[PDB]
């Protein structure tokens, strides 16, 4: 499997970083697993579970509504856009910043909890020392390379992916909350999934930005086996690369 990464990351023309945890033994694949990349919109995860960790101990924050004016608006919004002059409740928000990646939901679920670093303290209190979120949406994206900002390692984000969705880090019913959503993710179909047999059933978050960034997290359960913890992360030497799901699909199929 080594040798086919490196072979797909020779040919890409960027720099690929994989990590998978199959939970039926804690054994682990691991690329450039320790080496940092720009998250993206990968991001999202861990502001909205930082918003669910909240909601253990505030049983009418998800109901909360929140106000979506035009300023609001910025790159991305397929969800938000459709709210302009009204609300959205967080929920609803966790919901289209995942399962539709809005970036403005993005931004009230970080402004609400107080800024980027509110963020970063939530993936500390989670056991992960790696992940930094910097900034708001969409400049979290310039994904430029060296830069630390609104980055983490595949291993960290593996490890707390699989801590958020399968482990310790949410009481249960945020737990389930949080997989109930990426489940329903919308975006990731010629990401991770197209890696995998049709029918195994998959959480994921993807992101993409410049430098032809182009990741994707995901839990994926199979049919007669453990669930696996998967990060794909992939990026390029060009700041105007094209994005390249497709690779993320064959590391995907080679470490599967
Ligand atoms: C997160 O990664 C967000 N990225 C951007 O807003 C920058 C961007 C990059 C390329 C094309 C358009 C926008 C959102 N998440 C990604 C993703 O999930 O792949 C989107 C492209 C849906 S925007
Ligand atoms: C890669 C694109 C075709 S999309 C990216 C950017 N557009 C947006 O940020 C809005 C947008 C985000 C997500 C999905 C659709 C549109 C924008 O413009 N971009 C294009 C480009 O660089 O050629
Ligand atoms: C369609 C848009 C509203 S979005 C596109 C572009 N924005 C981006 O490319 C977002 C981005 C920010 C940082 C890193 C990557 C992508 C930008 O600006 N764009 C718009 C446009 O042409 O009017």
């Amino acid at each position: 499997v080594q040798q086919q990464l490196e072979a797909l990351e020779k040919s890409s023309g960027g720099r690929l970083g994989v990590a998978l945890i199959n939970t039926a033994d804690n054994s682990q694949i691991l690329y450039r697993a320790d080496e940092r990349f720009a998250m993206c919109s990968t991001s999202k995860v861990m502001a909205a579970a930082a918003v669910l960790k909240q909601s253990e101990s505030d049983k009418h924050l998800l109901n909360q509504r929140v106000e979506i004016k035009k300023s609001d608006l910025v790159n991305y919004n397929p969800i938000a856009e459709k709210h302009v002059n009204g609300t959205m409740t967080l929920a609803e928000l966790g919901a289209a910043a995942l399962q539709y990646s809005d970036n403005t939901a993005m931004n009230k679920l970080i402004a609400h909890l107080g800024g980027p670093d509110k963020v970063t303290a939530f993936a500390r209190s989670l056991g992960d020392e790696t992940f930094r979120l910097d900034r708001t949406a969409p400049t979290l994206n310039t994904a430029i390379p060296g830069d630390p900002r609104d980055t983490t390692t595949p291993l960290a984000m593996a490890q707390t992916l699989k801590n958020l969705t399968l482990g310790k880090a949410l009481a249960e019913t945020q737990r389930a909350q949080l997989v109930t959503w990426l489940k329903g993710n919308t975006t990731g179909s010629a990401s991770i999934r197209a890696g995998l047999p049709k029918s195994w059933v998959v959480g994921d978050k993807t992101g993409s930005g410049d430098y032809g960034t182009t990741n994707d997290i995901a839990v994926i359960w199979p049919e007669n086996h453990a669930p696996l913890v998967l990060v794909t992360y992939f990026t390029q030497p060009e700041q105007k690369a094209e994005n390249r799901n497709d690779i993320l699909a064959a590391a995907a199929k080679i470490v599967t």
